[PDB]
């Protein structure tokens, strides 16, 4: 049977979670997507020759620590933690997202990739070295992406699938 992988995209508002998800789903850059829409989207993709079914949860909206929201995020098997390379605050937020994922998954070994998005822009404020070093601190991959140009998009999502497989 076709394996389904439940992937969850997290990070500060405005970093490009929806744009990255849409690039994977539609193969199109969408510069405008209602910031409040949290939804999940499926697509069949061939990864290392194996057709699998990706179920992407593009998170959005208000920070809330109800049991219900915890259970919704706990359905994720792997997480993309996204910041934007021209937004220092979004990078400084990453550790909070990482903390909450560890808590809801009750594991210090959750499949996860650090994603530095908007790599097409010249306004960089987060050094690549600092991001690489944070991924090194957490023992996870770091992928540079652009939802605008498609840079790194498959690398980010497909790496997460490979991490889930290894974890299994
Ligand atoms: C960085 C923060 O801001 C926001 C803003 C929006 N969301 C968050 C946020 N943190 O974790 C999560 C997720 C979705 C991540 C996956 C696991 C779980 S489990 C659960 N219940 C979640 C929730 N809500 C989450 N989202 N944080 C700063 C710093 C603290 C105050 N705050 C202003
Ligand atoms: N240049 C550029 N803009 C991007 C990129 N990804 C998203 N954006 C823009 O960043 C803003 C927020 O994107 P959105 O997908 O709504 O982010 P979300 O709140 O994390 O879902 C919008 O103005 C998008 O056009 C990217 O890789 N490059
Ligand atoms: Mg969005």
């Amino acid at each position: 049977g076709m394996t389904e992988y439940k992937l969850v995209v997290v990070g500060a508002g405005g970093v490009g979670k929806s744009a990255l998800t849409i690039q994977l789903i539609q193969n199109h850059f969408v510069d405008e997507y209602d910031p409040t829409i949290e939804d999940s989207y499926r697509k069949q993709v061939v990864i290392d020759g194996e057709t699998c079914l990706l179920d992407i949860l593009d998170t959005a909206g208000q920070e809330e620590y109800s049991a219900m929201r915890d259970q919704y995020m706990r359905t994720g098997e792997g997480f993309l933690c996204v910041f934007a390379i021209n937004n220092t605050k979004s990078f400084e937020d990453i550790h909070h997202y990482r903390e909450q994922i560890k808590r809801v998954k009750d594991s210090e070994d959750v499949p996860m990739v650090l994603v530095g998005n908007k790599s097409d822009l010249p306004s960089r404020t987060v050094d690549t070295k600092q991001a690489q070093d944070l991924a090194r601190s957490y023992g996870i991959p770091f992928i540079e992406t652009s939802a605008k140009t498609r840079q790194g998009v498959d690398d980010a999502f497909y790496t997460l699938v490979r991490e889930i497989r290894k974890h299994k």
